[PDB]
């Protein structure tokens, strides 16, 4: 379980190295004065990661691992907190410079609680004794920990960025017998926001999806579609959707992907698909990001909000009746208006101010500048979007008619049929 | 552990001294009807260092001292209090005059507080016994101990200004051995606010990073690298920013300091860098003070407005095209001039009044005037940044380029490329 073991987090890792060199020449450190933390506090997002760092830095030099959960504490006859504390350092004290791991501190921080604190000061840090404490909450903690001597040094872990998933599912993968189509990055780059330890279950979830036709390799189709039934949900088959109500969501989605490639700022579409899925939904488009960005201009954000009002602008010039679909794209397009003239002051009008942050305090004559401001930005859009289609039209068509029936198009598909 | 070694609080040791008297001659006190308190109440902020206070009167002259924790008294058994409250002076009678802490008596101010007020009351001053009690808190104390015979006078300790920080960091590095270009004015003027407990750990932190790779000294740059480490965070290498990404924060940040540097009133840099560190944070340009300051003028504050409207007046100039990096320098710069109109009187229209403190007490046309007062003065100096960058464009793209590869530049050779 040494470090090789574990990936996504490089600041844990050469942050944490000299505790092991610490455990093996302690004679470096004390030619100087140093006084290294007999306390470790390992503070982040639940689920990042935590535990599995104490085990590894215990593996990484042959030493004791004595293991104990503050849950375990909860609830406890009283007493039998402090025995088994007692009895953790007896036992810790007779051996080897050994590792100790206490988790979830956040619920324990009473009898036990002082216990602790007289209890740890008793022993010397150059014994070669360590404890490693790790919590969810870094407010809830008792201040009394916080004080010198106590638990002061503090290492905080992070959700993995894109090339961290990928040596996530790197490591987890190594057993199972993957396929020759699957590709490591498409999965990669489709999976934002997860924490290491969803995508293990992603890997079982795939491997029970391939187990349940019977066959010993787990194919791409597979990845793809668990990850689907893990954001939205399963496929709902057995809904009814009435003939000449599924040629309005046919054209509903058409038009936002041709909208969505026609501008230039934005991210390539992946799939378009109307098979309902979930509560409360039927159809939706899948982007896959290109790299990982930090900054956002204004341009691109003028285009991101043309996309948002293209589902609209093809049933008005299509049908000419609009429906109450597009009844979400409207409520999300409105509040990034809102911020550009706002907070980030991207106003030609209303100057670099931010109005705002209880949360209004200004007069009514400013307050009625700030809405002919936003009902020019999205009108203004919203007169374009519906000017692309008219362009767009007899090729529209084409990308209908193919979608009701095989119910599922491809980007590649869709960006070589515009592309005539 | 005289009062040598003891710097920043120069106001609770000759105030405390004639206790050390008084402990010496008590004949001078009762010529006249002097009746020195029985109980001291010391008063700050957490973590000042008021109980080394009473260890250095304790040992000032040769005198037991007897340190006691009212955190200890808290979940202790019933009764276990008070008879610790009556061994403890019962020791304290039989010996000379003597000197006795209590700590935390605020969590304490039910039963042993009130044996507690009856036993005080007992012995007498003028056998030589002293009580010092030390509180976080002065709000949440009981009133009762606030009457006269109790706890009657106060010291209140206060945090140090910059020559205190000076002088606590000679104290805590006389041991250690320090290289020979660490300048301590230097690291005093970098660290405001900063308790006298926080120091030390800055000195155990840089100790840490110098023995890291190894060596008989600590260098100034291991000073300096451990100071940021404890204000944002460690740096983050594994962090990608895109090539056409971190161009423009190159340029966000070179505007920010040579706008900060052509105003008259300002305070001078130190270095820029572009390296991430922390969370969301891509680039910080620090200053350090000349002196300490306590009355501010109006043009010391249109000076520090148009500072931090130079990053986004250097991003328009060059590119044209706003971003949204520049969203908490436009927050922080509207709030300033909010103060100039509201309460300190500061506008040439609405007169020396103070509108305000709920939180709003007047009529909407009074409402109507103080937005056209601040956004004619944040637009008035954002016309002037602008001003001052297209001057000084030719010697801007310079600083670019050396700050595209070394990605950190000096204070010194930034003041040197501008003065052609
Ligand atoms: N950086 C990582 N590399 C590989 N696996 C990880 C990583 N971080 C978390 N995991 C996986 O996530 C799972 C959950 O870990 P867990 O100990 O529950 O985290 P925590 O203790 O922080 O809640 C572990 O089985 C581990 O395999
Ligand atoms: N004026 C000072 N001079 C030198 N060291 C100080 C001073 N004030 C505080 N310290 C240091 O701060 C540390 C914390 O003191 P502590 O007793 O915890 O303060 P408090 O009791 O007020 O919380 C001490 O180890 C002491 O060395």
């Amino acid at each position: 379980v040494t470090f090789k073991d574990v990936g996504g987090a490089e600041e844990a890792i050469e942050e944490l190295k000299e505790v092991v060199e610490f455990l093996k020449d302690p004679s470096k450190f004390n030619r100087i004065g140093a006084r290294m933390p007999k306390g470790i506090l390992l503070v982040g997002p639940p689920g990042t990661g935590k535990t599995l760092l104490a085990r590894a830095v215990a593996g990484e030099a042959n030493v004791p691992f004595f293991h104990i959960s503050g849950s375990d504490f909860v609830e406890l006859f009283v007493g039998v907190g402090a025995a088994r504390v007692r009895d953790l350092f007896a036992q810790a004290k007779a051996h080897a410079p050994c590792i100790v791991f206490i988790d979830e501190i956040d619920a324990v921080g009473e009898q036990t609680l002082n216990q602790l604190l007289v209890e740890m000061d008793g022993f010397d840090s150059k014994e070669g004794i360590i404890v490693m404490a790790a919590t969810n909450r870094p407010d809830i903690l008792d201040p009394a920990l916080l004080r010198p001597g106590r638990f002061d040094k503090k290492i905080v872990v992070d959700p993995p960025d894109m090339l961290g998933r990928k040596k996530i599912l790197e490591i987890h993968t190594r057993n199972k017998p993957l396929a020759e189509d699957v590709n490591l990055e498409i999965i990669a780059k489709r999976t934002p926001g997860f924490v290491g330890a969803d995508l293990e279950n992603l890997v079982n979830e795939a491997a029970l999806l391939a187990a349940r036709e019977g066959r010993d390799k787990i194919t791409m189709k597979d990845f793809e579609e668990a990850i689907d039934r893990v954001i939205a949900g399963p496929a709902r088959k057995s809904k009814l959707i009435s003939p000449k109500e599924k040629r309005i969501i046919a054209y509903y989605e058409a038009g936002h992907a041709v909208v969505s490639t026609v501008v230039p700022n934005g991210e390539p579409v992946h799939r378009i698909s109307i098979i309902p899925r979930g509560y409360k939904a039927l159809g939706y488009t899948l982007h896959l990001p290109e790299e990982d960005k930090y900054l956002v201009s204004r341009n691109e954000l003028l285009d991101k909000l043309t996309a948002l009002l293209g589902g609209r602008a093809a049933e008005e010039v299509v049908f000419g009746d609009v429906t109450s679909g597009a009844a979400n794209d409207i409520e999300r397009a409105t509040e990034i208006a809102r911020n550009m003239v706002c907070q980030l002051g991207m106003s030609e009008e209303l100057g670099p101010l931010a109005w705002g942050k209880r949360l209004r305090n200004y007069s009514e004559e400013v307050a009625s500048k700030i809405d002919e401001e936003v009902k020019k930005i999205v009108t203004n859009c919203y007169e374009r979007a519906k000017e692309i289609i008219r362009k767009y039209r007899k090729q529209l068509d084409n990308i209908v008619e193919i979608l009701l029936e095989k119910e599922t198009i491809e980007g590649d598909e869709l960006r070589r049929i515009l592309s005539e």
